[PDB]
DNA sequence: ACTTTAT
DNA sequence: ATAAAGTATAGTGTG
């Protein structure tokens, strides 16, 4: 099974959606039976959104006095899992540790304090986590800096053997990848 | 490498 | 006027 991670790009816009959705605040794919399943690996706090979580984190710690800009990227929203398959070998305990160890490896790359929520669905088609890395670092608020062609590489390449280095059994993806993403719409036509 | 942004 | 950060990026799946 392939290691998948992929991260998108979120401001303002499309944070209060990210909030609304992953809270379960429909989708033909989401079994509302089992929303009382998915559960939050961070410590936030369920009631405050993700925009006023990250704008008052960034303010209240960067080393520059000017304004973050309306175009801002607040948080880059990484989605981590892997396939059916692979789910399917792992009980509750296991699958819970997996989506820890991913958490984990952002933590420890990028700092512990800017993971801003980790939210684990298991209600949909396949076990998954959108978890939102803030790219703040020596008191500046840049995606540009922290995730950039090299940082992706690195992380193509680097994700998926920390993960088997703890016991999990997935393979990286293909090097030098043709293949273009299609939005979750778009590939639910493809099957 | 070039534009937008907020100074 | 200046300069940091905006633009994608790398990967596979029904996010
Ligand atoms: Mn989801
Ligand atoms: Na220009």
């Amino acid at each position: 099974s392939y290691m998948v991670a992929r991260m998108q790009k979120m401001k303002a816009g499309n944070l209060g959606g990210a909030f609304k959705h992953n809270e379960r605040v429909s989708n033909k794919d989401i079994n509302p039976s089992r929303s009382h399943l998915n559960y939050e690996l961070t410590d936030r706090d369920r009631s405050v959104s993700y925009e006023k979580q990250i704008k008052d984190y960034v303010n209240e710690n960067k080393v520059s006095n000017r304004a973050i800009r309306k175009d801002a990227v607040l948080c880059d929203e990484w989605i981590i899992t892997s396939d059916k398959d692979f789910f399917e070998k792992l009980d509750e305990e296991q699958t819970r540790t997996f989506f820890e160890t991913a958490k984990n490896y952002f933590a420890e790359n990028y700092g512990e304090s800017n993971i801003a929520y980790a939210s684990v669905h298991l209600d949909e088609s396949t076990p998954h986590m959108h978890m939102g890395v803030v790219p703040f670092e020596n008191g500046k608020l840049s995606s540009k800096a922290m995730f950039d062609r090299e940082e992706l590489k690195h992380i193509q390449e680097d994700l998926p053997r920390y993960m088997s280095d703890h016991g999990f059994e997935l393979e990286r993806g293909k090097l030098n990848s043709e293949a273009k993403h299609k939005t979750v719409a778009e590939f639910k036509r493809a099957m």
